[PDB]
């Protein structure tokens, strides 16, 4: 790479792997448009597998950005609209709470209060039902934002029930192989194991545990190479031939909901740039991220903005990602780690990259 990207690449990401003792990273900046790769040491440490541009990490919530361009793909299609109920597409939801709460309320968790995480208890499809049947929410639909897997898991949900598909099929056909992520996966198969990284809590290998809605919340595994190409689709939509696929990832970085200097999309945060890096940076933090908010609603809601900072923190027990863009730039990046550490420092490393190449 150009000694300048490998330079600030490298004078920022070692120390962060050494502070925070991550075991194998994998980075990708995407600068005028081309991808390039960084990694660090080990995939699997017992075995000695170091990371490569095939190994796999464990996105975790950054699987909501592919979850709201699935679904922004699904309004395009003319499947589904975000105005509608969420009744129209599950009947059985008859709980009085639910009249008012639409499909964009669960998208961008201004449902009202619905929980963080789906109770390890659910299991079936009917205690799935019983579970929102019974929630009570705190706060009328579209006043406060409350991150929640809980909310944009149903969106994933009940965007994919026209199409007839599977969540994991539609994903599959209609943004995976369309943009050639060959190697994204909702459930790694056995042929691919072999580049399946361990994640590591407390110094121990782990691997994300089975839930209810984890796939379209936070299960998705990739590689540096495809994440580099999830950004590239990001960054410019318009080269995508896939027209309803196109239009679904402009849809996913409107901007719905403000809360501070924070814009709500579908699946992705965007905030105007040039950022204050103290706004992102701090906000990021589980203090900021995952408190509860009052919102602005921005009616209607504003088309992608190309001078945004756009970015998904996600995590896992055993693994910590981040992505941000800023289309207007053509600049993007990539963290992958095996170990899942604060939020901030994986902020405050991408914006140092990316404010030093312009």
């Amino acid at each position: 790479a150009p000694q300048q990207i490998n330079d600030i690449v490298h004078r920022t990401i070692t120390p962060l792997i050494e502070q925070q003792k991550i075991p194998g990273m994998a980075v990708a900046v995407i600068y005028q448009g081309k991808p390039y790769y960084f990694t660090w040491g080990y995939a699997d440490i017992a075995k000695k597998q170091p990371v490569t541009q095939q190994t796999l990490f464990e996105l975790g919530s950054v699987s909501k950005t592919f979850t709201g361009v699935l679904g922004g793909d699904a309004i395009a299609r003319g499947e589904i609209k975000l105005s509608d109920p969420t009744t129209k597409y599950w009947p059985e939801l008859t709980a009085k709470q639910w009249n008012g709460i639409t499909l964009l309320h669960l998208a961008t968790y201004t449902a009202g209060g619905l929980p963080l995480q789906v109770p390890d208890e659910v299991k079936s499809s009917s205690d799935l039902l019983r579970f929102y049947q019974n929630w009570q929410p705190a706060w009328a639909p579209g006043t406060q934002r409350l991150y929640a897997n809980s909310s944009i898991g149903l969106f994933g949900a009940l965007a994919v029930k026209p199409s007839g598909l599977s969540f994991e099929q539609a994903m599959q056909t209609r943004v995976f192989q369309p943009l050639k992520l060959n190697h994204t996966w909702i459930n790694v198969p056995p042929a691919e194991e072999k580049n399946y990284a361990w994640g590591y809590r407390e110094g121990k290998a782990v691997h994300v545990s089975p839930g209810a809605l984890d796939a379209e919340a936070y299960g998705v595994k990739s590689t540096i190479e495809d994440m580099a190409r999830w950004v590239q689709s990001n960054l410019k939509p318009l080269d995508i031939n896939e027209k309803t696929l196109q239009q679904g990832i402009q849809l996913a970085q409107s901007r719905y909901w403000q809360t501070g200097d924070m814009y709500q999309g579908l699946g992705w945060e965007m905030l105007d740039w040039p950022v204050n890096p103290d706004s992102i940076i701090n906000g990021s933090d589980n203090k900021i991220a995952l408190a509860a908010r009052p919102v602005k609603a921005i009616t209607p809601p504003t088309p992608a903005v190309r001078a945004s900072w756009v970015h998904k923190t996600g995590a896992t027990g055993g693994f910590g990602s981040y992505v941000a863009f800023i289309p207007e730039k053509e600049l993007g990046i990539v963290m992958l780690a095996n170990k899942n550490y604060p939020n901030p420092a994986r902020v405050d490393a991408a914006w140092q990259i990316l404010n030093a190449l312009q």
